């Protein structure tokens, strides 16, 4: 979905700004890959890309491979980046981020 959805040079923009283990910062990656301005219905349709096993929530697991959503050559997420992304994301505290935690998430920048 992400790939359709989304420029490729958005993309390739993002996904270079993130190369480095420890640069992923969920808010540059979001406005540089182009989520930023994208209406709620479309940015549901990158959440449901990245809910890889279809359970409804991104858990931990998933988020780690967020960027494999974007590029199959991504690089997995540090811990510390993945703790950081969840910490943001998980806004009642649950453990796993649903669409309107994520929703929320790439619309308060
Ligand atoms: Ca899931
Ligand atoms: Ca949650």
């Amino acid at each position: 979905a992400a790939k359709d959805l989304l420029k490729a040079d958005d993309i390739k923009k993002a996904l270079d700004a993130v190369k480095a283990e420890g640069s992923f910062n969920h808010k540059k990656f979001f406005a540089l890959v182009g989520l930023k301005a994208m209406s709620a219905n479309d940015v549901k349709k990158v959440f449901k890309a990245i809910d890889a096993d279809a359970s409804g929530f991104i858990e931990e697991e998933e988020l780690k491979f967020v960027l494999k959503s974007f590029a199959a050559d991504g690089r997995d997420l540090t811990d510390a980046e993945t703790k950081a992304f969840l910490k943001a994301a998980d806004k009642d505290g649950d453990g796993k981020i649903g669409i309107d935690e994520f929703e929320t998430l790439v619309h308060e920048a």
